[PDB]
């Protein structure tokens, strides 16, 4: 249907013309429709968070202490996005949150939580309540690689009235457990787990010591969240924020040990000698690590930070202080330059509805950062409270689960792409640069 | 500490004086503090929904189609209250909702959901998704009393890609099942179930046919909700609303079969010959059923409906030229009804914990929640996003009704502590006795 | 009776309390009859309110909001919208 | 009449610090340098649509 | 750091272009960021009040009778600025205020 989709009349305004004048906000323009020959469910919305990380869902949770901690990052990664753990915390806390995200989903669980036989049931209940993991292994001396003695699961202790009793009293004993011997392929081990109708399958050496552990919950998560953002080992992707001071070097090291996939630099004005040196140092010291630099709003800043070695750029400044830039113009200009140099960009700021996210992605951003839009969801940090007959969080109003909100944004982006007439947002960006996706500036009156 | 708690100076206004001049709303008055020698957690807030039903939580979900269906009634009963299933539906739908509430929690499950061996896995998945019950029994001919062939649980089907396969392929088969033989006491059966580490325990006769079923989920629910409102058989209490037309008689019959514990009459003005006749007929035909009559706002209406045989009264009215301010209505009707041994339900104008506390204190035994619980997850309707708000269909999301009920509970406890009495029964009695006192507030003092 | 040398008057979780002028009058009259002075604590927002509270029986008045934001209060000053507020 | 803003000394210091911070973000270490580079076209601006002013 | 500070792409609008159209207020435009290699405490804000007077603080108190008298002019000068004594007064009063400063 190329004859029907390709515009020859081209009745509309190209992005280049639209942004060649005063600085624009998202409400200043609208995107013209194209040609439709597909259902909205078939639209691909993925974008590059960084040079090497593609996100099925082009959404990133902002690294504000009111938005992103372990739970939010987990939720984002599960739906195909990613979260950035905030840095308003110590190195140890941030590393722990990163670990919580990374070790939530696994194939072979390599350091299974394990206890000694004499530990009270209270300890297992506390483990489940705090860290949310069942299937605790009982081993020699409590070592995660010790001799396997038994396993404790939900139904093993849910009826015990004396919480101080040792787990050995109620654990399922090793002699009665289905297990496997190292080595085994993950596919075979998980098939054995499915057939066994049990929740866990330890993998042991010839000395019956614990090598690793498979969890049925991982298979169920894979089924219920088929688009999860995953690294090579089957863990969820996780990102973390840091400033560019010399102290933060230590932080980065800790984060690298915690297993972050992306480091995100935290600065209102990232075109600094400190940030350039920091990017150089990180790329030298942790080559496996990808760096998101910023924030920037102009191509000159982008040039300096890409020269330093940035793998992506956060765009936004102002989204009093007399320095900044209208966000739609900033996104278009910086994204166009960075893309010309092979670097994707993240829209950070002023994204307050689905239409704004769609426009930001269309005019050049590969992914979008969500702050206010997801504040107040269940997965954000903070405690709920009732006030004036309202369920606020400490304040913002409750928006429910972020999973449903992410799905809603996904469907809206798909529908917008359909109306625009392209089956992917990569195609939309390309055709925008090509002049086949067209716009109209809107008079102030037309904005009502 | 009677010398310190008993008021002799009595610096304040008694309820009888407070309500003796003009119709009052809840904002027109405040309750004066008393003496405290206990922590708020020790406060008993229970009230009588009806002559024979005591509720640990004096809260009742209103029978509006936007508030109370099976899920809401389940939540209310679990937290120690009760729900009234609306009647804006057919007799069959209302009976099904009641049955859903009554059979959610059990001891021995008498009619366990069962399927034949050839049923597709998709059907069991549909059962779990719609009705939320696992541990489906597979028996000869799919009858709940048929010969037991196997059982299907979460882990038996969570991995199968072909949903059209018969359950016989993946079920846990009878020869490998832990079971028990009729007859058995519930305590022993549940202990055996716990020791077995399984989720279900069928109970069969000597012919291996299914007699009943024990579920571990019942024990866990009992553990997590120790104050649930329960009948003699361990089911949750459930109430249902009905009009007083002759047709509605059929409705009542259906509801009685579904097992409602309380019938709630639906009328803006319940002092009618139709409602009087209806109450007489219900008490004659279904003596086990308790009836909440109303709505009424005056003692004359209350007299007629209590004479008819009502077990409780709904208070509240306010087409526009007839009604009564709700605080006065509650005080007057509750005082008369209590003098005749009948409890009352405050229905209307309860918009915060202070209003509920005042309504209970001035004579209401329990309070009906409408707007206050609209928009909670358990209400009927689907959620939708609009302007980044997550409304439900025209109300804002309030989260789980369970957390809200706990919040209301704690607020009532704190109010009672400030008043200086350890139960709301004591508060009401001392109100009638003149030991719990009030102050009317000038319009300016209300800011 | 316990041995208090003075009383703080004021209340007004939401369903229990009392309008403050009545509270001051009643409590102050009783306490004075027993030789005990009283402190008006709450709802004093201007000089007229303080005068009335003292006149109807309070011996002294407690100042909260009325003196919040003075230089001597705890907290650091900051400029916002050209106003010089304190946190 | 106008509302009390306290000492003008503290206000002057506040303005000083703000001007310094703005100059830093602009990327020049003096306002003479800022003016010169403005005339030279090395300090750049963006006109803001009426909508962008919210 | 001249290679990093000097803009060659020049992604932005010069003052000359910005002011070549309708008359603008301060809210009509924003200043784009550049390159940072110094701490804010090192920034010099001085400007010339006149051909021969350099002010460490480029601030001048307006000569309105509600703003500047001896005390305000003293405060401005002490902080590195200057004040302008208003003229809604007699010669003698204005001279006395000047002497006080
Ligand atoms: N591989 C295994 N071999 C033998 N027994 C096992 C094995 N895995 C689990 N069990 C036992 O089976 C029973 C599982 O009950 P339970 O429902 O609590 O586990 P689960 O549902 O798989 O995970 P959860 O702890 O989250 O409930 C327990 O007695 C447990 O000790
Ligand atoms: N009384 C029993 N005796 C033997 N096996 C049983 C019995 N009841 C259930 N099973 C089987 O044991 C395993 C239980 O797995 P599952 O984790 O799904 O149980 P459950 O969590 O208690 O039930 P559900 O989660 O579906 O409500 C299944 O294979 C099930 O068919
Ligand atoms: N027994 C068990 N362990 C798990 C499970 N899921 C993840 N784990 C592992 O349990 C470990 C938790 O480590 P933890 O003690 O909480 O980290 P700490 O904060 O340093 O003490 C991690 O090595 C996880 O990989 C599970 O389902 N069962
Ligand atoms: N197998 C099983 N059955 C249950 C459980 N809990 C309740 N039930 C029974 O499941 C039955 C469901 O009734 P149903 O035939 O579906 O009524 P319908 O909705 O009108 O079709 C009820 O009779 C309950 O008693 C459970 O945990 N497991």
């Amino acid at each position: 249907n190329t004859n029907l989709r390709t515009k020859t009349l081209r009745d509309g305004t190209t992005a280049e013309e639209l942004f060649s004048q005063d600085g624009l906000s998202f409400n200043d323009f609208i995107i013209l429709p194209g040609f439709i020959d597909f259902d909205s469910s078939k639209v691909n919305v993925s974008g590059q968070f960084t040079k090497n990380i593609l996100l099925h869902l082009p959404l990133v949770s902002s690294p504000m202490d009111t938005v992103t901690e372990s739970s939010m990052a987990r939720a984002m990664a599960l739906m195909g996005g990613i979260g950035v753990i905030h840095n308003n915390c110590t190195v140890e806390q941030q590393a722990r949150m990163v670990r919580s995200v990374k070790l939530y989903r696994n194939g072979f669980i390599m350091k299974p939580k394990s206890v000694s036989p004499d530990v009270p049931v209270s300890t297992i209940r506390n483990i489940k309540s705090e860290k949310g993991i069942s299937g605790i292994l009982v081993t020699e001396g409590g070592k995660y690689d010790g001799k396997l003695l038994g396993i404790v699961c939900t139904k093993d202790i849910d009826f015990v009235k004396d919480a101080s009793a040792p787990v050995s009293q109620y654990m399922t004993r090793r002699e009665n457990m289905t297990v496997e011997r190292y080595p085994i392929k993950l596919e075979e081990a998980m098939d054995v787990l499915n057939r066994s109708r049990h929740g866990y399958l330890p993998v042991l050496n010839d000395k019956d010591e614990v090598v690793c552990l498979c969890s049925r919950r991982d298979a169920v998560r894979a089924r219920d969240y088929p688009n999860s953002s995953l690294d090579r080992n089957g863990h969820l992707l996780c990102a973390a924020a840091t400033s560019t001071r010399e102290a933060d070097k230590g932080r980065v090291a800790a984060l690298s040990e915690a297993g972050i996939d992306v480091l995100v630099l935290d600065s209102s004005q990232g075109n600094t000698i400190y940030q350039v040196s920091f990017i150089r140092w990180v790329k030298k010291t942790y080559p496996h690590l990808e760096v998101v630099a910023g924030n920037v709003v102009t191509q000159d800043q982008a040039k300096n930070l890409i020269d330093a070695g940035a793998d992506s750029l956060r765009i936004g400044m102002g989204s009093v202080l007399a320095c900044g830039r209208p966000q739609a113009t900033a996104i278009y200009k910086v994204a166009r330059y960075a893309a010309s140099r092979g670097v994707p960009c993240v829209a950070d700021g002023g994204l307050r509805n689905v239409g704004d996210v769609c426009k930001a992605l269309a005019v050049g951003a590969n992914v979008a950062m969500l702050g206010s839009m997801i504040a107040g969801t269940s997965e954000t940090p903070g405690e709920y409270f009732f006030k004036d007959g309202m369920r606020l969080k400490g304040a913002v109003l409750d928006k429910g689960s972020v999973l449903k909100l992410l799905a809603y944004i996904h469907k809206g982006l798909q529908q917008s792409a359909q109306d625009i007439g392209e089956v992917s947002f990569d195609a939309i960006r390309e055709k925008v640069y090509e002049g086949q996706v067209l716009f109209n500036r809107r008079s102030l009156t037309a904005q009502s």
